[PDB]
C-alpha cells in the first residue's frame, strides 16, 4: 500500500480493557482493511504479588501486568499511541513481535517521562504475538518488572482448524504469565524498595540464577481465582490466550484439554489437537480452544506443578451447566 | 450413552503389569466399546532411587514408580478401583489428564488410608495421557514423590501416520521420567526419614529451587539397565510411551531415531517424523515409534546430558542382529596418526 | 545398493568453514549419491568467553566452539576423517545423531591423543541435526566444554514449503549455541586452570545446579555482534541454522521472524510458519528460512531475556536496503 492508500483506510478507535477479559472486536473481519487505534499510559507502580506483602516494582503498560490484548486482523495496520508521564523515572519503549523492522517498534519509540510517540506497523501475519519493552542495555529488567503483553491478528475471515472448519469462540481469555524474581535478605524475607531503579542491582543477581521467585498470571498469586476466576458454560466455547515474553510455560486446563492449541501461536500453522499440555517457549504467545463439556471449578496452570503451586502458577475457571455422567461418574464414592 | 446403554457393554478386567513393560492389549480394538476394570492400590513405601542407596518415600500407584500403564481404545470407559489401605498416613486421589471433568477425576477420587473408590470415565480422545494424584494444597509434594504414570487410548484403528498408513508396533516400553528433590545436609548428604510427613519441608525447600537433585527413568538411577535393559532386535518396530507429569524433557535414542513421534502425545496430532530429540513437557505423555536398523547397545536419555549421565536419566536398549555397513561402517578404526 | 555400487560412488573431499559461516554447497544435489569426505582435527585450548578474561578448556572439533558445519544430500554418505593430536591430553570421539548405530559413531571413534579414525555413515534422513563428542562416563563436560557442532543433510530436491513449493535460500548461517558452567572462588570471581583435568570436579559440580554461567553464540559473548555482525539485504532469504546440544534454547530475530520453521530440524516434518520465536530442545537442531524486509540491525536471541542479555546469548544481523513505510512507520517520533 502507498502513503495514500493508507491515508484514505478508515480508522478505528478501540478501548482497551483490563486482562483477563479483552476488548470488543470481531472475529472474522468488518470490512476491508482499518488502521486500528490504541492508546496506552506507562504506569510505574509498586504491585503486591502474594500474601506475604511481597512488591514488585512493575512497569505497566496500561496499569495493568500484562498489558492489554490489542486485536486486529490480518493487514489492518495497529496505531498505538504510547505514553509515558512526566510521573515515571525511565525511558520505556515497545518491541511488537507482530511487526517487521525497528526491532519490532523498539528502536522508533524510545520515550523518557513526559513523552509520547505515535507507531504504526502493518499486521501482516495471523496469530497472537507477545509485545514487550525492551530499552538497549535494560532489557530483561523492563520484561521481568511486568512490561509486556500480547495482541492477536486474526486471519480476516476468522479462526479455522486445520482443514478449513470455522472455529468461531464464545469467549475469549487472555493470561499473561509473569517470571518475578524478587530479592531477599539474610532470613530469607523478600526486599522492599523506594524506587525501581533501587532495586535493580539486587533484581539483577536473582535474575541471573534463572529461578523465579514467583511465576503468576495476571501479575500476582492467586490473582485469577474467586471474584477474578474465569467463567464459562457447558457447551460454550472459549479461546485461551496465553503469554510469556522471558520464560517457558505449559499450559494446562485441568478436568479439561486443548481441543485445538495453535501452540506457537501462529494461526497458519495448523493447531494441534486433543492436547493435555500445551508449551509455549518464552518469547512467545500461543492460543488454545475448548468447548466446556462439564460444569464446576478447573483449574488452569503452568504444568511444572512447582511452578503452577508453589510459584503461583495457577488460575480457575468457574462453569455452570448439567453434570455429564457419560463422560465421567463416581461409580463408588470414597468409602471405607 | 444413557446409563442403560453403558450398562449394557461387555466388561473386561485387566490386571496390570509393572513399567516398562505394559499389560496385553489388541493395537486395533476388537469389537465395540467396552468397560475396562483396572484395580490400583496405592502404596507409601521407601524406595532407594541411586547406587549410594538414597532413600525416598515414595508414595505409588500400584507400588511402582512410575504407575504402570493402562491401555484402552478411543471411546471405551476406563473403570478404576483405587484403594488407600489403612497402613499409609496420606490422602490421595487421581487425575487423569485423559478424563473430562472433575479435575480430571481427584475431584470424586479423595480417599483417605483405609478408603476405596471408583471411578468411571469414558476415554473420548485417542492418545497417551499423565495420570497423577493430586491432593489440594498438597499437589506437586505427591507427584515428584512419584506418584504419577500415564494411560494410553489407542484410537479404534490401532496408529496410523500422519497420511493414513497403519503403524503396527511389535513391542512397547513405559519410560516414566520422575524428577525427584531430595534434601542434603551440610555435608551435601542425602538426608534420610523416619515418615514421608517428616521430609516435607526439605523437600519443598528443595522443589522451589526448581533444580532435581535426580531425574530417572522406572524410579531409580540406572534401574532400565543391566538385566532390566530393554531389548529388540534389527528390524523389530518399537513403541516407546514416555510421562513426564511434572517437568519437560527431551527424548532421545542415542544412535537411533523417533521415526514417527507423536510429541504432543495426541494421535489426532499428526507425528513429527525422523526425530533426533523430541520434547515433551512437564504434565505431558509422548510416543516414539522405532524400527531398529543396527544392532548393539543404545542408550536412551533425556538429552540435556547433565540430567541423563549426571542425575540419572538413561536407559539402555540391548539390540540382536547383523551389523549394517552400508548404514555405517568404521573405514578407519582409532590408530597411530 | 550393493557393495560394488557402494564401492563405485564417487568420493569428494570438501573443506570446511568456520561458523557461522557454511562451506559452499548445492541445495539441489548435483548428481547421484557421492561419499563426501571432510577431516577435522581436534584442538584443546584455553579461550576467553567474557569482557572479563574468563576463561573455558574448549574441546573443539576443528578448532572451534561450534564444531563446523557440514552439509550433504539425503542418501550421501557422510566420511569424516577424524583426529586426536598427541599435544591433546583427553580421549575424544564423535556421536553424529544424523548416524544410525554405535551410538552415533561414538562407538567406532574413540581416539586418544595421536590417533585418528575414519566413519562413514549414510546420510538418510533429511534435517540439520547436532553431532558432539561423547566418551562414555564424561559425555556432559565434553560437551559443555564446547565440544559439539551440527550437519545439514538436505534433501536432494533441496528445501520446500508445506505446500511443495521450493524455498531457495540466499545465504546460510549457522549459530551454535553453547551453555558453558565455569567454576567461581568464594568471592563470585571465576576460576582459572592449569589443564583441562584440573576443572572436572569444580565444573561438574556447576553442571548439577543446571544453571549456566554464559550462554553464548559462537563461543563467546558478544561473537556475533559489532563488527562481526551477520549481514543481509532487504528482499534476501536467509536460512539461519541454530544447534544447542545440551541444553533447550527459543530462538527469536528480533525485528523480523521465521517466515518458515523447521522447529524440529526435520525437512519430511512440515514447517512451522510466521513463528515470532521457535523452540529448539537441547539435543538438537534447527532451522528458519526468513526473507528480510526491513533494512537495519536485528538481534537474533535466545529468547529467555536473561540467557539473552545477561548470560549472553544475542547476536547480530546488519540488514541494507530501502525502509518499507507500508510494514512500519514513526506517525509521531518521541517527543514532549
Ligand atoms: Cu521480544
Ligand atoms: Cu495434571
Ligand atoms: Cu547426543
Ligand atoms: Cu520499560
Ligand atoms: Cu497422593
Ligand atoms: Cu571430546
Amino acid at each position: 500500500a502507498t502513503a495514500a492508500e493508507i491515508a484514505a483506510l478508515p480508522r478505528q478507535k478501540v478501548e482497551l480493557v483490563d486482562p483477563p477479559f479483552v476488548h470488543a472486536h470481531s472475529q472474522v473481519a468488518e470490512g476491508g482493511p482499518k488502521v486500528v487505534e490504541f492508546t496506552m499510559v506507562i504506569e510505574e507502580k509498586k504491585i503486591v504479588i502474594d500474601d506475604a506483602g511481597t512488591e514488585v516494582h512493575a512497569m505497566a503498560f496500561n496499569g495493568t501486568v500484562p498489558g492489554p490484548l490489542m486485536v486486529v486482523h490480518q493487514d489492518d495496520y495497529l496505531e498505538l499511541t504510547l505514553i509515558n508521564p512526566e510521573t515515571n523515572t525511565l525511558m520505556h519503549n515497545i518491541d511488537f513481535h507482530a511487526a517487521t523492522g525497528a526491532l519490532g517498534g523498539g528502536g522508533l519509540t524510545e520515550i523518557n517521562p513526559g513523552e509520547k510517540t505515535i507507531l504504526r506497523f502493518k499486521a501482516t501475519k495471523p496469530g497472537v504475538f507477545v509485545y514487550h519493552c525492551a530499552p538497549p542495555g535494560m532489557v530483561p529488567w523492563h520484561v521481568v518488572s511486568g512490561m509486556n503483553g500480547a495482541i492477536m491478528v486474526l486471519p480476516r475471515e476468522g479462526l479455522h482448524d486445520g482443514k478449513g472448519k470455522a472455529l468461531t469462540y464464545d469467549k475469549i481469555y487472555y493470561v499473561g504469565e509473569q517470571d518475578f524474581y524478587v530479592p531477599r535478605d539474610e532470613n530469607g524475607k523478600y526486599k522492599k524498595y523506594e524506587a525501581p531503579g533501587d532495586a535493580y542491582e539486587d533484581t539483577v543477581k536473582v535474575m541471573r540464577t534463572l529461578t523465579p521467585t514467583h511465576v503468576v498470571f495476571n501479575g500476582a498469586v492467586g490473582a485469577l481465582t474467586g471474584d477474578k476466576a474465569m467463567t464459562a458454560a457447558v457447551g460454550e466455547k472459549v479461546l485461551i490466550v496465553h503469554s510469556q515474553a522471558n520464560r517457558d510455560t505449559r499450559p494446562h486446563l485441568i478436568g479439561g484439554h486443548g481441543d485445538y492449541v495453535w501452540a506457537t501461536g501462529k494461526f497458519n500453522t495448523p493447531p494441534d489437537v486433543d492436547q493435555e499440555t500445551w508449551f509455549i517457549p518464552g518469547g512467545a504467545a500461543g492460543a488454545a480452544f475448548y468447548t466446556f463439556q462439564q460444569p464446576g471449578i478447573y483449574a488452569y496452570v503452568n504444568h511444572n506443578l512447582i511452578e503452577a503451586f508453589e510459584l503461583g502458577a495457577a488460575a480457575h475457571f468457574k462453569v455452570t451447566g448439567e453434570w455429564n455422567d457419560d463422560l465421567m461418574t463416581s461409580v463408588l464414592a470414597p468409602s471405607g
